[PDB]
């Protein structure tokens, strides 16, 4: 099963909306941690596909990390204000599955933080998730909205819990910790893009920067 | 007894699309057969077709739906897709492209691709023949789209086999015929041979 697990919390409503329809067609299964929300909000009744949540606590975006998956699945952890584009998961599971020659997990958002040196600063690489990237980088940091793995390879709840404030560092950490490499995949400028409404008297915006 | 059998899947957004499709085929075709994904109920605008076998499946198969069906050894068959018009000589001249190529134990398609490893310091090169283009010489290739091909029954991969391949059909479906050491031709055809099917259109 090809499996979505998202966050959000009542303000980001109509972003969220966007984000699950433009993952619906293409996974089959989406997890919505529900941060903050008293019931469960009946413009979500269109999703068969949807499996909402109202924790036990706020989250925020760990919230996408209290989900339990199957030994099998394919998880695509989201983020609630990304339109995903309509061959999202075709194409990111081509990459897992080309890329899989030696264990390591894909993403489109990532960095190369590199460490301070004789007296040079530390430095950061970021491959934004509307940026363009040619050809594929090894990375050694994914932003957790853009990332495409195996179950077996998600960590769980006890592992990301108090990582809200740094939930890409925790993610990455746990990574690197169990030697998994990490894959910034190649796509062309805009495949994704962000939902929004702005300052501007809520203007409804769906190409966000 | 040797029968031209088209295989096919689709789900319910598609419903408009495939009864066009189904059209194409119906004429040129002895069987198809017609992975109804995610329906709950054979819909009543396929009742025209004689030669149609609907079947709504245990599960979604998705683009693996095709492969469900069990085929007799000596059956010809046709892997479709629910959004292309195959042209009135589709079926006629594929046989006689798939005769050509069986001297050397081969299958037949329209979409294919020729990828190249990166090696010493190459860059890794893919060359797509998409199912509208045309192609003047008939070409050697590592795979095949599941939608414009053309084979026997006994090379036609099972659904064990094909089962888990959702969404990267293609591939398994190429690599089967690599470990089974069939070859792969995509054959020559004229510009926009095959179209994709539209909406709201007086073409035909």
């Amino acid at each position: 099963m090809i499996v979505a697990n998202m966050s959000s919390y009542p303000p980001r409503k109509k972003e969220l909306v966007h984000s699950i329809q433009s993952l619906h067609a293409q996974v089959d299964k989406i997890n919505l941690c529900l941060n903050e929300f008293e019931e469960i909000p009946e413009e979500l009744d269109g999703f068969s596909k949807l499996n909402p949540v109202i924790p036990d606590k706020d989250y925020k975006d760990v919230g996408k990390f209290i989900f339990p998956c199957a030994k099998n699945d394919m998880i695509v952890l989201t983020d609630d204000d990304i339109i995903y584009p309509p061959d999202y998961v075709e194409k990111m599971l081509n990459f897992y599955n080309s890329f899989a020659i030696f264990n390591c997990i894909v993403g489109i958002h990532g960095c190369i933080y590199i460490d301070a040196f004789d007296g040079d600063q530390s430095k950061r690489k970021v491959f934004s998730f509307t940026q363009g990237l040619l050809r594929p980088r090894v990375v050694n940091q994914l932003g957790t909205g853009t990332v495409f793995l195996k179950a077996d390879q998600l960590p769980s709840l006890k592992y990301m819990d108090g990582s809200q404030r740094f939930v890409d560092v925790r993610f990455s950490r746990y990574m690197l910790e169990n030697e998994i490499g990490m894959i910034c995949v190649p796509r062309e400028k805009n495949w994704l893009r962000e939902v929004s409404s702005g300052s501007m008297e809520g203007l409804w915006n769906t190409f966000t920067k």
